């Protein structure tokens, strides 16, 4: 056609989501893990559970073998701490990036710019299935309208990226998702964008999306009431009590329950992975001191601490992030016990 | 699919391109206007790009009446201005409101999006066939597949300037793209978007066949900033120099488009005329960085609420025709001065 | 997969053709009225003959519109004895290598511009129906019919597919009457079976208007009939018509018949369609009422010609089967109308 | 429009290929058997192609036990016979009746086509993966995309041999294709079908993605006739000579596949044993133009009718009657001894 596809170099074939769902169907145990975890988070968001939702795991996944080793370790802590914590593993397959660089396992699983995205969807769905089947709920992030269709049935909770909290199509996506959804404050600390996203997400919408058959269609949503805010810092951290008090009043003024998930990382740690433990110390003191509004937290965590560069061409160390730096496993075990001990103190 | 109440059939883009193909005239209108904006953006034309038109389209009849008026002014001032009609089919907002001609053309909450796409693509076709190039707004990644072959220039929504999927959209679009600065006035987000949209990308998208696919884009060098104001207006000569310094440090061409409306006009539509005045003086004074402007105009001035008048915005207030005739000549005279 | 698959190319979905070329109110009225008219004839509440007459297949839309304009004048003049519908075929089934028709290769040069062919086919078919002239088609596969069937007032199943299950299933979902041809041999059983099968509802795999494969459920087509087209020797005489009318009554199916004046009934000789027209008119004049329809291969200029690629073709002349010219065509239709006015 | 009651979603072929992908053994099994039949059709191997197995499959369990037994004989007789198991998933009929495993896997008119496709592709996979090649029947244009990659040989439905679209389908298939003589015993439609299938074609079809496309095929040279009888059997030496001359007169190799059942057996399953003896006599006395045979064979001989709310005999055909295992073993040894005696 005329005036068409000048900046399009190549269109290639994408497996429809039904192909991935048929190849990797939920087991009964995987469907049970998803169903129970969703209901558990719903119960927390409705104020009928005094436990803390904990979304913890690698910035994103690059190696399914390290990821499954991580998942086994976190699952054991999930079983031991389940009276205090609802633990859900961060299983992200995309790292949003303004600059050039690896976009994540789905876009480029081979980490060599071969962009084998069908491979990446097979790898990602298989891993999510394996983790759920083991008993460990999974948390994802929704950056687009096409990718979630491949994985959403195995997600117990998801986040909308801070760079898309204001995006109408991402708010509409949320309003048709089957899992709970967290919306982050704006990259400058602004609360109102996230509150508007929750109100928009709770409403029905009619909009254009893609089906499980890989076809575009008109979709009508019912609205999603299981949405909440994620405090992730602005120019300065916003995890402290003063900020929690402001957000609580702000939600209540908007008619929303005063409830918050606090991201320990990103701008709340000033992108310094060890300060997640300093954020943890303060949030725990808030929780132990009686703060009911804090219903969840987020932590970037891996088997080995820190990060490493894909671009150097050095062989990758095992179990170490190639994107944001994470706390290692020993900090991760201590952090989770701190949280469980703060939830118990909140109670007694 | 607990929160999915209903799925309904959507015509693939290839059906609206087949029903409403570009005329040779509409295609030349698109080709020449894109090339012209490219030349302006490459620093090889001293002409000013003027994107001007209704806040949002609601009445195709009134849209065509306005297009005919603007076409004459476009013919008359073509030595100074590359005039392009603002053809936006929705006003992005946060709560209730008519979602626009595409989402609800029958203005009854029926959401006849297939009808809406027909009506919107026909309108875009008619306007391009008459000779008037069109500017659009790209809010999602599926709608542009139906309309973008008829667009000479596009703006990414202010609320999606920061979104990776919308920067990747821009990277594969066949027209120039404007990115608005942040709500606080800062320009880092738009600089990042321009840089993002300028690189090749591989991502998932829907083709003209209505099927999802893996898409590889080339990158889009014809991107630029749009100054729409932050808490304070950012149209003044001091603000332009500051942005031009910021652009230069980022290795980006020191060029800007100034939106006269919204916050740069203090929400007062008639005040867009005061921005013309300041902007015109800057141009007549020699300022070569201002390569474009954006103005909200209709046949009748102001706004109205669906809770009747012809040619009047049912959304944001717009200047009327007399002020639009005067504003366009004011800019063309300013370009003549700077040219000397 | 695909060692014998050389290339795959994109294909417009039917919704794209239906959206580009929507039925006018006139074409829709033409289609509706003609379908009602053929149903009444097939039920028995009308004595006029159904006449499906036109080129073997279309290769030149301009020539096809001149033919249609001429035929429309005669349809209006013989409308009280004849329900005239134009043969607008866009495929010629062939065993040997060669041209398969307009949709497959409209530029007749083995460029296979099938998206072009479908636009051309549907534009032509719509223009004919808007004029007021109803149209008859042939259904050779499950995919092509979706682009055209809303503009067909009647359809035939290829004689080489009359016992094919998918084709009987296709016929059970079409919105138009359908005709089933006897076998190469005079065997009429394969056609009776096909008529029963198409009257039944079925469930099978087909392609939608969106260009996607789907599971489809039909309701059954009762506006289906036989089409006698000869075999080893012709089979249009009231002797053969008797044999068939007895086998139809035997099988609970109306003893109605459509007679094809060409192909093996004409012994593959175009001019001999005039002879066949005589025997069939004699029976209709001799009171016989089973004959509800006929088929004729008819163009502007009689005969046929061999296609050479890049070579200009003679005007009005079929490049497939030989056809009778317009002069014989105007006479054959007046012969058939006289025969009906006699029937009364 | 007016006569369409319901449209339901159909899994695209890529969903079945992703769920049931060829393992390495299955692709090897298919690749070797395709090459071995091609070599046989080209006259570079004196071994006899034997397609043998149930009229159609209604029970994957019985099908796999049969595959196991047949696989053991494929190994033992490989030097004389290329044994391919008949894996059909429908008994074509204009009458009333079970429409096969893909249309109706649960044998109750539930028409669970997506389930049938899963069951049919999984069974075919399991058989090929064990090392036994499979033969298919092509009745429509849509179904083969789900299965053809696991078929080493196919036959076109007898009621579709003169269909252009089925001849075009064959021109694009990756396996050899058998074409059945006409119901009157005429071999003309089979010769026309063989010629048409050998030519490249351009035609509309559905892709692995469940979308209609324009397809161009290269042409299939590995096509041959299936002699299955007419109003009288056509397996005798007089008939073979008659067809061998009709194929030479047409420029096609003088080679035939003899179907032992249906009209060639007078609709009596045990009379397949008598066709076998005659065909063995021809071969053992130097007949080289018989390159393949087709036998309807199950674990347990005969057939039975499907009843609602009632169990079925195990291993027995619910469609056409088959010879059972004991005759099947004897038949295959007879054919193998006939190749030894011809060499
Ligand atoms: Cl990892
Ligand atoms: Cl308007
Ligand atoms: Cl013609
Ligand atoms: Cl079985």
């Amino acid at each position: 056609y005329q005036n068409d596809d000048l900046r399009i170099k190549e269109i290639k074939e994408l497996l429809p989501p039904v192909a991935l769902l048929e190849k990797f169907p939920a087991t009964e145990n995987a469907a049970n893990t998803v169903a129970h975890a969703r209901k558990a988070i719903h119960k927390i968001l409705k104020g009928n559970d005094d436990r803390l939702l904990v979304v913890i795991g690698p910035c994103s996944i690059h190696d399914p073998v390290a990821a499954k080793e991580y998942a086994t370790r976190l699952l054991a802590l999930r079983e031991e701490l389940k009276d205090e914590l609802e633990i859900v593993m961060r299983v992200y397959f995309e790292k949003p990036r303004t600059t050039v660089g690896w976009k994540g396992l789905i876009n480029d699983p081979h980490m060599d710019n071969s962009f084998q995205i069908n491979d990446g969807l097979r790898i990602a769905r298989k891993l999510l299935l394996d983790i759920n089947d083991s008993g460990l709920p999974a948390a994802g992030e929704f950056l687009d309208m096409i990718t979630p269709q491949y994985l959403a049935d195995l997600m117990s909770w998801g986040a909308i990226g801070a760079r898309t909290t204001e995006s109408q199509v991402h708010r509409e996506l949320a309003s048709g998702l089957s899992c709970p959804v967290g919306f982050k404050n704006g990259t400058d600390g602004t609360i109102k964008v996230a509150i508007d996203a929750i109100n928009a997400a709770g409403a029905p919408h009619c909009f254009l999306s893609v089906t499980k058959w890989g076809h575009s269609a008109i979709v009508n949503t019912s609205g999603n009431g299981d949405c909440h805010i994620i405090l992730r810092g602005g120019k300065e951290p916003n995890y402290s009590a003063k900020h929690v008090a402001e957000v609580k009043e702000g939600l209540n003024k908007a008619g929303l329950p005063a409830q918050v998930m606090i991201d320990f990382s990103h701008a709340n740690s000033s992108k310094q992975f060890k300060k997640q433990m300093d954020v943890c110390a303060d949030v725990c003191q808030q929780i132990a001191g009686g703060e009911k509004a804090i219903i969840g937290v987020m932590v970037e965590s891996h088997l080995v601490e820190g990060n490493q560069s894909l671009e150097s061409g050095e062989p990758l160390a095992y179990g170490k992030s190639i994107t944001d730096a994470c706390i290692g496993w020993e900090d991760t075990d201590a952090l989770l016990r701190q949280l469980a001990n703060a939830v118990k103190a909140r109670r007694g």
